DNA sequence: CCGACTGCGCATCAGC
DNA sequence: GCTGATGCGCC
DNA sequence: GTCGG
């Protein structure tokens, strides 16, 4: 489980509020990962909060933070946030940064020059690049989450084409979606192939058929980014003869060495507080993670060759550990 | 006091 | 024309 | 903004 919204919502959500200023407005990610940082912490916390003091035991929350707390609990709101929904260019900045391919530097740009809205942007197409459109095009289909009955049904067309294009390939759903979710923000699929590892061919077309395939059978609709290794687009599930259209979703397919295919599965699977904790253990055991290899330390710090790897198990193995099942992957 | 806070693929810019 | 920087989205 | 060398 988890402490209700009840609890400390107005502490957490005036934390992510300011926390997106930072990153948005400010253009101070490092502000805006600490502000993420003291709301998750709280959003923990599993009693209402009486004192900023309080709230300062906790890890992540520091003297600034305590100050606005205390401010928060004895009026009600932070004069500094209630001074910064009001401005109109850090509003319109932050809000344009919603659009995909939008971010702080574009967002500035655009409010600058008076472009602060969405229909602005409409009015201006030949200043947006590929991205910044699709985005715009689907400004509210990609700020909807995905129920996992369509996620299913979207594993099954990939895992489907995939296997229709080559039955070598490998493909892996990860993700929340496979750490059980009720619902996702995305797909992401891995993908591998007994041809490509470290030390063969590159192979622009194991990648390139895949994601003809889909666009084929009109799986995939458009494209944000593709390379020989990393595509990034969207889907859409097909429409049900008179019922409604479904909405287009972000889709990311990423192929990956043989040798670093395990790695890469247990890292885009997550969680990423289950990836920092496990590198955290890594560390005490002797054992460095990412998302390609893991490597042995020489105590000095000499990582030396990457250890082998032939499943999610091999690597919890390694590091004297219980493959941990994705559904519990949460911390 | 003061540096770290992950680092990379791909698209697009800035400059030679 | 090229190479390197920057912006962006992401555990 | 917070933590830790
Ligand atoms: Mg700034
Ligand atoms: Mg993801
Ligand atoms: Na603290
Ligand atoms: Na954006």
């Amino acid at each position: 489980k988890a402490p209700q919204e009840t609890l400390n919502g107005g502490i957490t959500d005036m934390l992510t509020e300011l926390a997106n200023f930072e990153k948005n407005v400010s253009q101070a990610i490092h502000k805006y990962n600490a502000y993420r940082k003291a709301a998750s912490v709280i959003a923990k916390y599993p009693h209402k909060i009486k004192s900023g003091a309080e709230a300062k035991k906790l890890p992540g929350v520091g003297t600034k933070i305590a100050e606005k707390i205390d401010e928060f609990l004895a009026t009600g709101k932070l004069r500094k946030l209630e001074k910064i929904r009001q401005d109109d260019t850090s509003s319109s900045i932050n809000f344009l940064t919603r659009v995909s391919g939008i971010g702080p530097s574009a967002a500035r740009k655009f409010v600058d020059e008076g472009i602060k809205t969405l229909e602005d942007l409409r009015k201006n197409e030949d200043k947006l690049n590929h991205h910044q459109r699709i985005g715009l095009k689907y400004f509210g289909d990609f700020e909807k989450r995905i129920p996992r009955e369509e996620m299913l049904q979207m594993q099954d067309i990939v895992l489907n084409e995939v296997k229709k294009v080559d039955s070598e390939y490998i493909a892996t759903v990860c993700g929340s979606f496979r750490r059980g979710a009720e619902s996702s923000g995305d797909m992401d699929v891995l993908l591998t192939h007994p041809s490509f590892t470290s030390e063969s061919t590159k192979q622009p077309k194991l990648l390139h058929q895949v994601v003809e395939q889909l666009q084929k059978v009109h799986f995939i609709t458009d494209t944000l980014s593709k390379g020989e290794t990393k595509f990034m687009g969207v889907c859409q599930l097909p429409s049900k003869n008179d019922e409604k259209e479904y909405p287009h979703r972000r889709i990311d397919i990423r192929l990956i060495p043989k040798d670093q295919y395990y790695c890469g599965v247990l890292y885009f699977t997550g969680s990423d507080i289950f990836n920092k904790n496990m590198r955290a253990h890594a560390l005490e055991k002797g054992f460095t993670i990412n998302e390609y290899t893991i490597r042995p330390l020489g105590v000095t710090g000499v990582a030396g060759e990457p250890l082998p790897v032939d499943s999610e198990k091999d690597i919890f193995d390694y590091i004297q550990w219980k493959y941990r099942e994705p559904k519990d992957r949460s911390e």
